[PDB]
């Protein structure tokens, strides 16, 4: 009875929203199931190292020590395995791959790169099984539509979750009938990152064009718009190195989570033409925290009820 879409760019955090309505709503994710994850754990882990170390090629980066130029090699023929693990592990704790890891924003590295890395110990030993952690901060492109299905208070909800990458926006308005409420995902630390479809593009610019076109769109003029600026926990620890002037010349606050934050809300309220017909529900989350999105949820049911 209730239609929930899920809407917004690539690495936007949706697909992490709908595993935690099954942790929340459905009781978490069975050890079997955890152990399904298990593989995209270890693959994230491997490109995200594989990754950094290609890019010292590029941004002209040594390692702290000679030695390591054969580990890296035997990273590329290994690609799992204790040896593998402490390959990895001197790769991580070198200091040229900590310092080309603190200039990622001049390629293309996975959210969860240190998350995984920082814990190779604990993913290395056998018999390990993903935690709901883990497993909410695997990256898997969504191709094509998923629906989830789960009841709250007596209603229903239909979520769908839909790719956010251009390759799949085409296949977005298949799900546009009978919209309830939208939950646009936005990635807050996507500000001085560049889209991986197009080197140049500013990933926080593209996912401000998406929002206009939503926010504005023809279909949607009845269906509530709910604004999920997501990855906050990012935010709060890259704000600091990183000045949100690369994705905005004209700020002129603090590089500060709050003030910051505060900006980047109010730069997606203002694209609103229809400011005094419609409102915008906006939620700060962090997509992998459950208690977080716990709360997000509660503030998402309590839009659907302003019907
Ligand atoms: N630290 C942190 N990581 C997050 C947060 N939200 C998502 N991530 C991480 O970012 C990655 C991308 O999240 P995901 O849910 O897959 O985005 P998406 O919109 O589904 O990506 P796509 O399918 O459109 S391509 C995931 O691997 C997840 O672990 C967050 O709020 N905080
Ligand atoms: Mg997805």
């Amino acid at each position: 009875e209730v239609k929930l879409l899920l809407l917004g760019a690539g690495e936007s955090g949706k697909s992490t929203i709908v595993k935690q309505m099954k942790i929340i709503h459905e009781a978490g994710y069975s050890e079997e199931e955890c152990k399904q994850y298990k593989a995209v754990v270890y693959s994230n882990t491997i490109q995200s190292i594989i990754a950094i170390i290609r890019a010292m090629g590029r941004l002209k980066i040594d390692f702290g020590d000679a030695a390591r130029a054969d580990d890296a090699r035997q990273l590329f023929v290994l690609a799992m395995t204790a040896e593998l693990a402490g390959v990895i592990k001197r790769l991580w704790k070198d200091s040229g791959v900590q310092a080309c890891f603190n200039r990622s924003r001049e390629y293309q590295l996975n959210d969860s790169a240190a998350y995984y890395l920082n814990d190779l110990d604990r993913i290395a030993q056998p018999n390990y099984i993903p935690t709901q952690q883990d497993v909410l901060r695997t990256r898997v492109k969504t191709t094509g539509i998923v629906e989830t299905h789960f009841t709250f208070k007596d209603l229903h909800f239909k979520m769908f979750d839909v790719g956010g990458q251009r390759s799949e926006r085409k296949k977005w308005i298949h799900c546009f009938e009978g919209v309830t409420a939208i939950i646009f995902c936005v990635a807050l630390s996507d500000y001085d990152l560049v889209l991986a479809e197009d080197e140049e593009m500013n990933r926080m610019h593209e996912s401000m064009k998406l929002f206009d076109s939503i926010c504005n769109n023809k279909w949607f003029t009845d269906t509530s718009i709910i604004l999920f600026l997501n990855k906050k926990d990012l935010f709060e620890e890259k704000i600091k190195k990183s000045p949100l002037t690369i994705c905005y010349p004209e700020y002129a606050g603090s590089n500060t989570y709050e003030e910051a934050a505060a900006y980047i809300q109010c730069q997606f309220e203002d694209l609103n033409k229809r400011k005094d017909t419609k409102e915008i529900y906006t939620h700060f989350t962090c997509a992998t925290d459950t208690k977080n999105v716990q709360a997000a949820a509660a503030f998402v049911f309590d839009a659907v009820t302003d019907v």
